[PDB]
């Protein structure tokens, strides 16, 4: 399967996908990464293993529905078959949203329903859990919507701050976004008609 990751930042799970998928026995294949913020650090890794790259910078849009358009021109170029938001930060307009209902992926810092939104780890901190962990998710237009397609549990040491506990986090985060894109494109999960998450 054809796939396209859309990156904001440093781009380590990019680095995490692009190496499961040039294994051998991988079912998905990275054809084009999309940053929307210029001189990021994901960019380089896209180009240290030959990814062609677009810059699409949101700034310049009237509203996100034009913003958007722009990317799914992009992800027609390159008859992307999945898309994975890996470091992604904008928000989708609900049409392309639905267009890619079960094609698109997202790693998320948290064991959703847990500390949705951004600042996951800022949350997990301030509630003082012991266990925080991360998700790979379908994305539905509603952040509480997205199958569940694969979670890891992480233990929040104690003492921890956003810069240790984050980085602990993204050593799952590059075990389960990899596995679940192996189990989407190789057709074995698949969002069911009922909307959840059909295995096969
Ligand atoms: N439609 C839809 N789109 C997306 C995109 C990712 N996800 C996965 C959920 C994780 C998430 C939670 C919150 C934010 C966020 O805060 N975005 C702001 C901040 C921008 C800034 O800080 O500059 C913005 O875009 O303005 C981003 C991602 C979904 C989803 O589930 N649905
Ligand atoms: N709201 C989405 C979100 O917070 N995504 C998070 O950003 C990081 C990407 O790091 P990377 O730039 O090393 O890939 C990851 O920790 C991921 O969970």
């Amino acid at each position: 399967a054809r796939v396209a990751v859309l990156i904001s930042g440093t781009g380590s799970n990019l680095q995490a996908l692009i190496d499961s998928t040039r294994e051998p026995n991988s079912s998905a294949q990275i054809d084009i990464v999309i940053s929307n913020k210029a001189a990021v650090a994901g960019l380089d890794k896209a180009e240290r293993a030959g990814i062609p790259t677009r810059v699409i910078n949101h700034k310049l849009y009237k509203n996100r529905v034009e913003f958007d358009s722009a990317i799914d021109l992009v992800l027609e170029e390159f008859s992307i078959d999945i898309v994975c938001l890996a470091g992604f930060m904008r928000i989708l307009s609900g049409p392309f949203v639905q267009k890619w209902n079960g094609k698109m992926l997202n790693i998320h810092p948290s064991l959703l329903p847990s500390f949705k939104g951004s600042n996951a780890h800022e949350q997990a901190l301030e509630t003082g859990v012991t266990v925080t962990g991360c998700t790979v998710h379908f994305v539905a237009e509603d952040v509480d919507a997205g199958q569940i397609i694969l979670q890891e549990a992480v233990p929040v040491k104690r003492g921890d701050t956003v810069a240790t506990l984050s980085e602990r986090v993204k050593l799952a985060e590059h075990k389960i976004f990899p596995a679940a894109l192996q189990l989407v494109a190789s057709g074995t999960v698949q969002l069911g008609e009922n909307g959840k998450i059909c295995w096969v």
